Parts: C-alpha cells; sequence; structure tokens
C-alpha cells in the first residue's frame, strides 16, 4: 500500500501542509468531486489492493510508527511499531478480513477488544477531546507512546490519548481544511492547546455534512446543520457553498444525481 511520511522533528507549517496534501492525494482518486469537494472511494466493490494507505510517523527521538488508514472513511484502523501491529476491533466481517492484508510481515499481530471510535478512546483515556492538547509537541509524544506500548512502557489511558492526538492531526486535518488550518497555527507558533468547539463540532458532524451535501438539491440542504464557532456560539449551515473552504473530503454516501 502507498506510504506517506511525516516527522515532528523540525516540523514547519509547510512540511505539515505538504504531508496533509499528500495524504489527501492518496485517499481520493479525483473521480468523485461534488460542489468542488472531493469524495472518498465508495467501499462497495473497492478492491482490497486499494483499500488502505500507510502513514509513517517519526519524531525527534528517532522513533517511528506506521498508521494504517482506510481510504473509504479515513479511519485509523491500526498501527505498526517494530515487530508488532495492533488493530482496533473490526465492526464487521468484511473489515475483519480486510485488515489481514495489512502489515503481513510483522511477527506479532494483535487485535484490540475495543473499537477506535472517539467515545471509546475518550473513555479509556479518561479525558474528552476538549481536554486533550494538540500540536507538534503532543504528536511527538504520542508517537513515543505508541512505539513503547508493546514493551509495557505505555499505559492504556496514555495509548488512547495518543490515538486521539494522531487521529485528529492526521485524519481530521485531512478531512477538513479548517482543522488543518488550526493545526498549522499550533505548529507556526509552537503552541499546544485542546481543540475548541468549532473543531469538535466539525469532527462530530463530518458524516452528517457528507450526507447533507450529497443529498442536497443543487447544493441546498433540506434540513440545516448546526455547527459551533470558536467561542461556542451556534450557527446553521443551509448550503454547501459555505463549506467549500472548510471541508476537503467527504465519505461516500450515494451516487451523484444526474
Amino acid at each position: 500500500y502507498p506510504i506517506i511520511n511525516f516527522t515532528t522533528a523540525g516540523a514547519t507549517v509547510q512540511s505539515y501542509t505538504n504531508f496533509i496534501r499528500a495524504v489527501r492525494g492518496r485517499l481520493t482518486t479525483g473521480a468523485d468531486v461534488r460542489h468542488e469537494i472531493p469524495v472518498l472511494p465508495n467501499r462497495v466493490g473497492l478492491p482490497i489492493n486499494q483499500r488502505f494507505i500507510l502513514v509513517e510517523l517519526s519524531n525527534h527521538a528517532e522513533l517511528s510508527v506506521t498508521l494504517a488508514l482506510d481510504v473509504t472513511n479515513a479511519y485509523v484502523v491500526g498501527y505498526r511499531a517494530g515487530n508488532s501491529a495492533y488493530f482496533f476491533h473490526p465492526d464487521n466481517q468484511e473489515d475483519a478480513e480486510a485488515i489481514t492484508h495489512l502489515f503481513t510481515d510483522v511477527q506479532n499481530r494483535y487485535t484490540f477488544a475495543f473499537g477506535g471510535n472517539y467515545d471509546r478512546l475518550e473513555q479509556l483515556a479518561g479525558n474528552l477531546r476538549e481536554n486533550i492538547e494538540l500540536g507538534n509537541g503532543p504528536l511527538e509524544e504520542a508517537i513515543s507512546a505508541l512505539y513503547y506500548y508493546s514493551t509495557g512502557g505505555t499505559q492504556l489511558p496514555t495509548l488512547a490519548r495518543s490515538f486521539i492526538i494522531c487521529i485528529q492531526m492526521i485524519s481530521e486535518a485531512a478531512r477538513f481544511q479548517y482543522i488543518e488550518g488550526e493545526m498549522r497555527t499550533r505548529i507556526r507558533y509552537n503552541r499546544r492547546s485542546a481543540p475548541d468547539p468549532s473543531v469538535i463540532t466539525l469532527e462530530n458532524s463530518w458524516g452528517r455534512l457528507s450526507t447533507a451535501i450529497q443529498e442536497s438539491n443543487q447544493g441546498a440542504f433540506a434540513s440545516p446543520i448546526q455547527l459551533q464557532r470558536r467561542n461556542g456560539s451556534k450557527f446553521s449551515v443551509y448550503d454547501v457553498s459555505i463549506l467549500i473552504p472548510i471541508i476537503a473530503l467527504m465519505v461516500y454516501r450515494c451516487a451523484p444525481p444526474p
């Protein structure tokens, strides 16, 4: 599978931007774009040899871990660190079979008894996304935590928090230019901070926004979607137009209308 590399060592806004652009390029094919927004490959009929992409992360501590992402939804399905690989609990038989095609050369394969969804990860981490700092520092530390898990150097709560960090800085950033922007700001000023309401609400609404845009009538939503500003105030989205500068990738829901 295609591999994209990124290192927190000496990371800059430009290196991070190039990385995210590369991830998006491997996630989508360019065959599906609606209202100027690219759509991820339809899972139905997708050959297994095109199902995943690998993101190899390295840090200043000279440690590396490789995340495996599902191209149909940008979900992080597992990772490899040295001679060991860990996968989140598959949601169905199709997915369980699919992951057997990842990291086939690793000596030790493990499948977590829990899923990789935020609700579960936050529960294990003992903290909600709104209380977990993001930035280059948190990412560098998350890479180390993931790397030392197999040897008992990392506790479950810390492992869960580390996944939460990686998922947002890689997958959510790939999904939303807005979130990518927020991560760029953190890198530019070397600051770590938890995601504000605008970030959390976008992450939580990705599925709904994808469906709303795809089922829209010429771009107009049948029912408005509520999002939050940075200060937590609510505002409604009635059209795809206002989201073009915000969302970079959508999960496939249905075929586009004629």
